[PDB]
């Protein structure tokens, strides 16, 4: 969690990931943005990296873990907008989850 | 399945196989399902067993869509759902979308 | 002409075609795209297959075609949403044309 | 100017011309589009082909272009919404340029 | 800053640059846009690639930078909108941010 | 067929036709690709878009298709090595045949 | 198993089907082709579609599931050379499998 | 013609043009390339785009340009091996020609 | 470990991985092709995983890891031919390694 | 930097900039390094400054392929060394390789 006085208007973050479908205990990838417009504080890459990585041999569902995640970045930096976006692939279908906060 | 606080927008697709009635000839496609939860969240198993329902089914593309659409609104009821379908027939390129609610 | 008892929202149908050009007289190829709105019919791709073959040594231009292309489809299905998206390549030129009918009721 | 009976909603014509860059006297490379809402008329694409030829040798800034590429479209075939782009390189930089004139 | 009678509607302009990670020490790769809408003059290709120079060897976060340089720009040339979009990759994360002003 | 002084080394031809399948009398489209060492002789492209013409209409297996044009092309043009690779999708399935006659 | 008088020089076929992961019995997505020479008759794209639909609920890995399909094709059409790739993605991992037999 | 005291091994140089077709009188829009091995010498950019600018207006079919063109380079730079490579599109066909001289010493 | 008593002709296995830049202890995100021809034996995928696991947090040269996991595939299937090629990106340098073991 | 066992090859990829001589504009380019490596491998950042030593610097595209060549064979004599340069100029595409040695 950075200061910046002059903060920017939006900032989108994507990375890769690895959680556990609770289903049937199988390693999942998956693909992570955050999108949010900073107010004062600026989330940083290794604490968004560590917030990604938090999730490396746990059970959750791909829809829990996209609000999960808003919830922390709410939690480190407090912004009015944020969208997170985890993109996944299981079993032939292809999944997005959009968990959004605040307005545009 | 359930959620406690419901993301808001889900998107789910993948590939299947219906009939096409004019010509008995198997019909490819691809199919995605756009849709707000609200409490429930579909299963993506039991939405791959609704898409595999078609397979051996002679259907209109229009119709496979709107079709569907029913059978998501029915198993988890969501605001809003989109369903778009796409093959392609004869050198045509076909997309159909049947949307049923609220932004 | 094919009746559906519930009438999805939108349609686009896309295929490859050609004309001629009534300026050079030569064979022009292009992409043609109808998208429309449904209220009870459907048009049958093989109908729309014909609609897209007419044009096969037919001399006329492109902005002529979308719109020609954008009667059949009403006089066909009478929908209250047509758009008709012509695409082709002449001369060194991308050419785009659109034609449109209705709106989104 | 071809005229046809009903007038499509929207036409985009798209190609490839030259210029002269005034600062240095080297030939500029560009993509131009021109989009417009046609009322009567149809710019036949000879025509375009021959506006945008116009430019070759001709010293002129990117941006100056654009609008005069829409000058001339507007005098030729005078439709109430026209939109023209222009893109291009110059020493590592990828440039746009839009010059619009009228209603959506 | 080029004076040009008709002024364009739209400009883009987009290009590569490099500075350094304040954590790390790191050269820092990026990409960068400048969307803006003319006000009787254009920032010349030269100038603006200038600007974007300026920041090698530089310690600033991707966020700032971003905002810098929408500084500058409003500086150089004063339009009444201006976008800039600064793109990376630090670490396995891909990184965008935006900095906005005014209205389109 | 038009003669040239120097013939070039290679010519490939590409296009897009139909046919009808066998099987279910449905029509077929496809995409085509004759590759062929000129010796004195050059299809026109005229000639060549009237060859993949002539199967529309015609119930033919895509792998017939193949040698049917090579056939002809040897037949128009008498080249030392031809290859006809023919493109199409059926029922799910992609397709591609190649059919060659000669010498690379 | 289609006659034709005058074999293509190479046929490709490509298509999807899925399967069991044995580990996990997880329904196993996945791509998969066949490039044959045929010799006096061709595989029946409906015949092939067949071949890999039969794999829908069985217990194979991808290593062995190209291997049968290999056998598969031999009996079918008894080519001199064939060669089946199968691509997937399990748990994060791309991953392909080739299966050869004879001489190009 | 640009003298260089250590030729590289290759040089690729590419880029759009056009020309007439002979038979319908059309300008043919096309993409151009020249590959080369230099002993001594590189063609200057400024002497191949004046090269492709010299077909404008041109009637000639594409399977000539690439052998007119290829003349060219070998009468300017003289190189042990060049393959020019001329792409096209004519009523819906995509077009390639490849002309070669010399081989990789 | 996997047995298969028919085996296949080639599999690639391709994942991306993290290790540490040891000039500057950076985290430092990376991707892993490994291609082998199996004798017998066969890779299993949670096991290639848990190999290229094992250089998170561990200060390495791509060059040293391309190698170091060559190794460690000879170490479980022992195969003749073995390449592995590590794809990374670092302070605006795009990276490959290839390592290789044996014949084609 | 050093290896015991080296890798069977290396590519390296960047961006840069030169001066056109004719016209004195900067040129911007991209430049591939593809090696063998013998004993010795080029630091990411002795390859960075390479490349960065062309900043201001009038010379032709294909000088400066050869002349990278030469200064990679310098710091680590591989038995192939492969150079790429990748450039735009007056609407023109161009590359150039120059390469030394055996595969
Ligand atoms: C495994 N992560 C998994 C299995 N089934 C799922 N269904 C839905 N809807 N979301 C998931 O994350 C699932
Ligand atoms: C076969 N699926 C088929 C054949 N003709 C069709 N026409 C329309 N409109 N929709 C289809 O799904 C069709
Ligand atoms: C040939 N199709 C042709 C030639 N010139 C044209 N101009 C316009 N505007 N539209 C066309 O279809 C043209
Ligand atoms: C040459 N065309 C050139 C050189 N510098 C330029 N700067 C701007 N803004 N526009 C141009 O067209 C330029
Ligand atoms: C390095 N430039 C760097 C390292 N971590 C960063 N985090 C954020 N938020 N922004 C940066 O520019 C960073
Ligand atoms: C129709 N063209 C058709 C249907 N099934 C086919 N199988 C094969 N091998 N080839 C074809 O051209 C086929
Ligand atoms: C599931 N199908 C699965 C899980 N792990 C695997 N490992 C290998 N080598 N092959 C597979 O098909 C695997
Ligand atoms: C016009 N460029 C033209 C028309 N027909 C042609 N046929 C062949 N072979 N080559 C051409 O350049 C042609
Ligand atoms: C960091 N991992 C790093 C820094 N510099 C490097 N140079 C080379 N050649 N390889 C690496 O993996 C490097
Ligand atoms: C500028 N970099 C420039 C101008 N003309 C050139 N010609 C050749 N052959 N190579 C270059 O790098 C050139
Ligand atoms: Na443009
Ligand atoms: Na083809």
């Amino acid at each position: 969690m950075l200061k910046v006085s002059k903060s920017p208007s939006l900032v989108r973050l994507k990375t890769r990931g690895e959680s556990v479908c609770p289903i049937s205990k199988t390693v999942d990838s998956f693909e992570v943005s955050v999108e949010y417009i900073p107010r004062g504080a600026v989330l940083a890459i290794e604490e968004f990296k560590k917030m990604v990585d938090s999730y490396r041999g746990r059970e959750i569902l791909h829809e829990e873990l996209a609000v999960d995640l808003l919830e922390k970045v709410k939690a480190a930096v407090n912004p009015p907008y944020v969208k997170v976006t985890v993109k996944s692939y299981y079993i032939g279908v292809e999944v997005e989850v959009v968990a959004e906060s605040g307005g545009v």
